[PDB]
């Protein structure tokens, strides 16, 4: 159970995952050209797991020079209770430490109530109810 | 009424401009050094207007490879009403849809009532109502 660096080659097999994830949204930025350009500007970042040559895990990170914002957290079902997904976040989140990024978001669909559930459980987070989200049309 | 892109010598201007405008909270984030990292990774997209050497408006924006994301959004009480503030919007959101960022998000206080005036006031943004935000403690 390999844990490393997200690559641009990397993005047949995360597409592939994240296209078999139940509750994972694929949109326009999870295409080719959009990963790519992620990945330049956030090297080393987006982390997955790798297992026998097989991607198990991913969390995908970035940031502003302001405010993390991570996406696409994902553990295959068959490796889930292991706490990979946790494994991912601490170390996400040390790196984002190292580049002077304190404090992170992840915005998360009211529909999905399984990953809502997962994001209420963790105790170094905490659902805003202080701010409204404006976004472009 | 001169718009341009923000440098790192414009820091005691903005922060100065930041200091007397009530509704805008001054964190560790806008002393210099952060100052100084975010407009190395976001060159070009923030702005402001000077007049007579003056500095009466500015607007802070970045993206993170993904969405982009805007802050400390003012006006000089002497120079509102004039459309300053969708000026700087117009010419960011350009700047970003450039850069491949086609989606852009502010967070805006729920108890900043002015503040939350303006941005429902905007046609080409909306509140979200479909998101819950996560963030690190
Ligand atoms: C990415 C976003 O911003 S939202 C999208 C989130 N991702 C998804 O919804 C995709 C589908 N779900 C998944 O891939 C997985 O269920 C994940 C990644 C959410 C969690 O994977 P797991 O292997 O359970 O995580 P991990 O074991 O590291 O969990 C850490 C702790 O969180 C808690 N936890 C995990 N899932 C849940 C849940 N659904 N509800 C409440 N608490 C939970 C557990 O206490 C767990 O400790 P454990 O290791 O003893 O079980
Ligand atoms: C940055 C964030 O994400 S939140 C923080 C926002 N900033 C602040 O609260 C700082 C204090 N406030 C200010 O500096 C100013 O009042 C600003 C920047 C919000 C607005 O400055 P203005 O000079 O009114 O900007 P501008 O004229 O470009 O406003 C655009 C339009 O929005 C609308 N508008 C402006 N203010 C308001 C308001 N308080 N309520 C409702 N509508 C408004 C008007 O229709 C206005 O039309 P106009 O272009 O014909 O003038």
């Amino acid at each position: 159970m390999q844990l490393r660096s997200v690559i641009a080659a990397d993005h047949p097999a995360l597409f592939a995952l994240w296209s078999r994830t139940p509750g994972i949204r694929l949109r326009a930025e999870d295409a080719y050209p959009f990963f790519l350009a992620y990945l330049q500007r956030n090297p080393g970042l987006s982390l997955l797991v790798e297992t026998e040559g097989e991607v198990i895990a991913c969390l995908m990170a970035g940031h502003d020079g302001r405010r993390g914002y991570l996406q696409h957290l994902v553990v295959d079902p068959g490796y889930r209770g292991l706490g990979l997904a946790r494994r991912m976040l601490d170390e996400v989140l040390a790196r984002l430490a190292r580049e002077g990024i304190g404090k992170s978001h992840v915005f998360v669909l009211d529909a999905a109530e399984e990953a809502q559930a997962f994001w209420r459980a963790q105790s170094d987070w905490e659902r805003r109810k202080d701010i409204q989200v404006f976004s472009t049309r």
